[PDB]
C-alpha cells in the first residue's frame, strides 16, 4: 500500500511526544514500516528542504533541525500521505483543530513538532533520502482484513 | 429524553475498541440505556439494512456484519442522535475529523468500526429491532442536574 | 480457554467507569465472551450471594445491588479468573494497589465498583446464573496467536 | 506574552474534569500563571457577566455559577486567548467539534463546564477581576525554547 | 470528612504534571477542598520544614523549593491521608510501584514531584499554614452516595 | 547509565509501540537510540547465546523472526533496574497491574517486551543491536527538573 514519511522534529523529541505521536498513527490502523532516532548532517537537511533553499528562513530551519535528534518514520496504508496531513494538522498549529497532533501539542510554525510529506511523489523522494531500502520492513499487519475491505 | 442506537461493528470489537467507544459517550454525559454483545442472524441484519436491499454492496455488507460479534447499545440524552453522529464522524473515515471515532480509529468505509442511527425516526425502529423492552433500563443519571439545566 | 464472571456494580455504572473497566481487560488481551446492562430481580441477586444468605451484610448488600443497573460480563483467556482478581484489586479498595480498578477508582468496601468470581468453580456457577447459553459468544480473537504461545 | 482567563464552572468541578481540562492546556505548551479553587460572591459573578445583565438567561447563569466552587486559572502564551477559545470549543456544546473540551464533555449551553475570555482586552479585565497581582506567578517555562521560535 | 495536604513541587509544575496528578485524586473519588498556585517565602517554608530543615544536604532543597511555583491542595474523604501516601508512592521514586505518581513520573528523591502529609494531625498543621480558613471550600460531592455507604 | 529495551514482534503487531515508549518518556528517562529492525537468526542466536543449551532456544529464535522488533536505548540514573520494574516480571501472570506486562500481556512467550537483566547485560545488548553512530549524545531539556 501507499507510504508516507513523518519526522518528529527536535522539539517533538525534547518535549516527550514520541509515544503519543506514534500512538495516534497505530490507533488509526496505519502500519509502521520504518523508525529511527538519528542526528542527520546539514547536507542531508539542505537536500530534504531543497525546495526552500531559495527562501530566507531556510538557514534558520536547517540550524534548528540540527539542534537535537529527530525520529524519522515511514507509515503505510490506503491514502496514508493525505490522512497523515489531517492527523498532523495545519502547518501553523494556531490554524490546527484540537484532536490533531499540532492542535494538541504545538503553538509556533517554527516549533510545529512534526514533518509530513506534502504528496505521494515527495514521500517516495523523502523515504529514499532518510532510509536505505533495508530499513523498510516488509510484513503484513495482524489486523489487515479488520482494517481494510 | 431522546434515544439513539449505536453498534460497535465486528472490526470495532475485534480491534479492542469497545472500551474507548463507550468512554466517548459516557464522558460527553450521555446515559447508557441498553448494552449487549450479540450475534444477529442474516435475517436481522437484512431487516436492519432494509433501505439498502436495492444496492450492489448489500449482500457483502450483511456477510461482514456476520463475520464476528457486535456490541449493540442505546444512549439517552438531549439530541443524542445528532451528537451521536458528530462523535462517530462521517461514514467514510477519510472525510472524518480527528477527535471523532472514525477519525481516530478507522480508514475504510467498509470497516468504519461503528454504525449509528441516521435520524430520531430510525433510532426508534433500530432500538425496537435490536432490544426487547426488558433490556431498555429506566434510571436517572447520578449527575443529571450537572449535565442539563 | 477458562472463563470468569465480572460485573460492574451500580456505583461503577453511575460514576462513568464502564469504558475504562472494559479497556483494562481488553488491553490485557482477554476476550469479551458476553456483555449486558441488566437490572436483576432480588431472588437472582439473593442466589448470586447465596453463600452469605445468613451473614449480616446480606439484606443491605442486596438493596444496594438493586439501586441501579449492573454490567454483567464474561472474560476468556489463560488463568483469567486469577488475573481477573489481580486487575480488580483487593475487596477493600484500600487495596494498597494503585494500577488495579479498586485502587484507581474506589474507597469504600461497600462501593468497590465491580464483582469478580473468587474461583473457576464459582465463575462457571455465576456465568450459568447471569447468562443464557445463547448470550455466550463463540469466536476466535483476531490476535490469538500474538497473545498465546 | 499574552494571558487568558479560563474558569472551570461548577459542573466541570462536580463532574471530575479539573485534571483533564488542566492537561489539555499543559500539553499544548501554555504556562499556568495562576490557579485557585474559589466560591465567588453573587456580586463578583454579576460584574463578571456585566455585558449580559440585559439577557433573559442572566439570572439563571448567576445562580448556576453560585451552585458550587469554581477553578479560576490564568494561562500564558502566544495567541493563548484565541487558541484557548478553540480548545474550549463553541459556547453551545452541540455546535462543538469532538477534540474540544465542550465537544468531549458537555451537552447543554447552560452546563458548558468552562468559561474562556472572548478577547485579549476582555481577558486582562477578567484576570484583574478574579486575581490580585500577588496570585499571578512570574517564572520562565522550563521548555520555553522548544515551544517558541 | 478527613483532609490531607498534597503539594505539587516545582519539578511537578515545570514538567506539566498538574493535570495528571489532580486526575488520580479526582478519579479515586476524593473531593478537592482547596487548590492554589503559590510561590512561598523562606519564612512560609521555614516551619513547614520544622521536621525537615537541617539534614545532611539541604542547601539544595530550599534553593529548589523556590526555583518555581508550587500547586498546594487539600483533598477530602475516608482515609484520604494514608490513601494519599499510597497514590503518591514511596518518598524515593526508585522504590515506588508503577501505578503511583512517583512510580510513573519520578526518579530522584530530590525531584520527587510531590509532597503529602505524613499523618492526619500533620495535615491540619500543614493546611492551616498554607491556607486561610476561607480558601477551604465546603460543599457536598455530587457522587457522595455512590462513593461512600 | 543505559539499558536495552526491545518491543517483541507481538508488541509491534498489537500496536503497543507508542504506549511502551511513553511509559519511559513520562518517567523522565532519555531516548538514546531507537529503530525498527528485522535481525538475522544469527543476530538473535548471539542475543540469546546464554540460552543456547536450553530446550526452548530454537523456538524462541523462530518466534523472534516472525516480524520486526523495535530496539531502544533509554538513559538515566538506575534505568536498568527501573527498566525492570516498569516492564514487570518476565511472566505477565506474575506481573503487577501498572507494569507494561501487567497491563498488556499473558503468556511468557508473548510478553511484548525484553529488558536487560543487568547493567553488564545491557552493555552487551546495546553493543550488539546498535553501532556507536546510532547512540544519540544530547542533554535532556528537563535534566535539572528530573535530577538534583
Amino acid at each position: 500500500d501507499e507510504q508516507t514519511f513523518i519526522a518528529i522534529k527536535p522539539d517533538g523529541v525534547q518535549r516527550g511526544l514520541v509515544g503519543p505521536i506514534i500512538s495516534r498513527f497505530e490507533n488509526r490502523g496505519f502500519k509502521l514500516a520504518a523508525l529511527k532516532l538519528c542526528s542527520p548532517s546539514k547536507e542531508h537537511l539542505e537536500q530534504h528542504y531543497a525546495d526552500l533553499s531559495s527562501k530566507p528562513f531556510f538557514p534558520g530551519l536547517v540550524s534548528y533541525m540540527l539542534s537535537g535528534p529527530i525520529v524519522a518514520m515511514v507509515w503505510e496504508g490506503r491514502e496514508v500521505v493525505k490522512t497523515g496531513r489531517t492527523i498532523l494538522g495545519a502547518t501553523n498549529p494556531l490554524a490546527s483543530a484540537p484532536g490533531t497532533i499540532r492542535g494538541d501539542f504545538a503553538i509556533d510554525v517554527g516549533r510545529n513538532v512534526c514533518h509530513g510529506s506534502d504528496s505521494v511523489e515527495n514521500a517516495k523522494k523523502e523515504i529514499a533520502l532518510w532510509f536505505k531500502p533495508e530499513e523498510l520492513q516488509k510484513y503484513k499487519h495482524s489486523q489487515f482484513d479488520w482494517i481494510y475491505e
